[PDB]
């Protein structure tokens, strides 16, 4: 359902838009130049580098975000400015590598393995800004020049392996380690996850936004 | 009292030192043996080379009553004492650990007790000295060196103190300790053998200040 501009009521329209085209974004919509969102692979790494905490997050994938719940969205057509306030109901589930070296409250965690981590109840405030930009056809597009991201990660499940991989029993422990400590971990990584979610709901809309026409998606402007 | 001059003497010596051993477990304070079972008030151990520092302090060991002695040797020519024995089952270490180590791709840094049994050691111990005329007449002998051989057996361990922050790691920790500690012991051979030497000599010199060389081994 198109959203007119001029309409009484276009700011709820593109929510209740949004909210229908979130399950078939889930395998993706290739007409529309949309990758899929369940499961959202093909990232760029995550990374953190601070002192006695050195993270990268590698072929990373998120599964379960098809039934996320759009609390708020607002088109503000002056100044070409998208708000979303998004939430995910249960569960997501994040899969790939992990290379990590840290001093987590006083025990070494040196190594590189597979991660497993399931969010319970995770939102999302995303902003993006561009402008209206005349193509050679004439054609308007809106060129995306920023996003920023508020992640509310939620409660962290963690399976966490590659650590002490010289003895087993200890990789094990590290393990659960990892799990305990995963609440505190994942809030000190949202600055993080948050410029890393900004820079993939930029290049992923962009994708979106070259291939449909500002007039086309909103009429009347 | 062995007499020097009997047919069999080194087999007798044997014998008396046999007999001896459930004596000094809790020790004879008449011929001013301190005890071996729990062997106690003993040095620190110290090891530092090669990124591997240890410690180990309080240090008590027990089993040590149930001692078989396979040979003595006493060489009245050098005045040297060789023995050579062996426990059957453990004996078993008790003090305080400080460590700061990689072993075998781990760190363990940190403090805690441990405990350490071996089963099956033994040692080859030699004693040197020169006979000295002491108050009133008799001859005592004045032990001067001492060198040990720990054979240590198989070893087992339950060390506490690395990772203390969380449990189920430091358990895992004193498990990679009993996987190790064959190789660890192995390589803390040449700082237990200085050791023990230090202890027997100390220890010996206490016995052979109280009893004379001549009641002892009559008739040299
Ligand atoms: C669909 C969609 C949407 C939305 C979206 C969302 C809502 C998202 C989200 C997202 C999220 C919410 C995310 C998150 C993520 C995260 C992650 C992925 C992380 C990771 C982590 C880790 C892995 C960790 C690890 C560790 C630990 C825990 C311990 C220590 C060690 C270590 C470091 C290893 C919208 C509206 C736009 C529209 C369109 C479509
Ligand atoms: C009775 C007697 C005798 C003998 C004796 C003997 C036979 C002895 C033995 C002894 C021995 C044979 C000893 C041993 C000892 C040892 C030790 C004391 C050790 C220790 C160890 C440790 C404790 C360790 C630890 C650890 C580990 C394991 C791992 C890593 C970490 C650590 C380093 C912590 C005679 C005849 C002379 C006479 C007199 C009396």
């Amino acid at each position: 359902q198109t959203c007119n501009a001029s309409s009484p009521d276009f700011q709820l329209c593109v929510r209740a838009s949004l909210q229908q085209l979130i399950p078939e974004l889930a395998s993706g919509v290739p007409s529309i130049g949309a990758e899929g969102v369940d499961p959202l692979r093909g990232l760029p790494p995550i990374v953190h580098n601070s002192n006695g905490f050195k993270v990268q997050l590698d072929d990373v994938s998120i599964s379960g975000l098809s039934a996320t719940l759009i609390n708020d969205v607002n088109v503000d057509l002056t100044s070409n400015t998208i708000r979303i306030q998004a939430t995910v109901p249960g569960y997501i589930t994040a899969t790939g590598i992990q290379t990590t070296d840290a001093e987590i409250m006083g025990i070494p965690l040196k190594g590189s393995g597979p991660f497993t981590i399931s969010l319970a109840n995770p939102s999302l405030a995303v902003t993006l800004t561009g402008a209206p930009s005349a193509g050679p056809n004439g054609q308007t597009y809106l060129r995306l020049t920023s996003a920023s991201a508020a992640i509310e990660p939620g409660t962290p499940t963690a399976d966490i392996k590659g650590f002490f991989p010289q003895f087993p029993p200890l990789e094990a422990a590290a393990s659960a380690f990892a799990s305990v400590v995963a609440p505190d971990v994942v809030q000190s990584l949202k600055p993080t996850l948050d410029k890393w979610l900004g820079g993939v709901a930029l290049q992923r809309a962009q994708a979106v936004f070259s291939s449909v026409s500002y007039d086309a998606l909103f009429p009347g402007r």
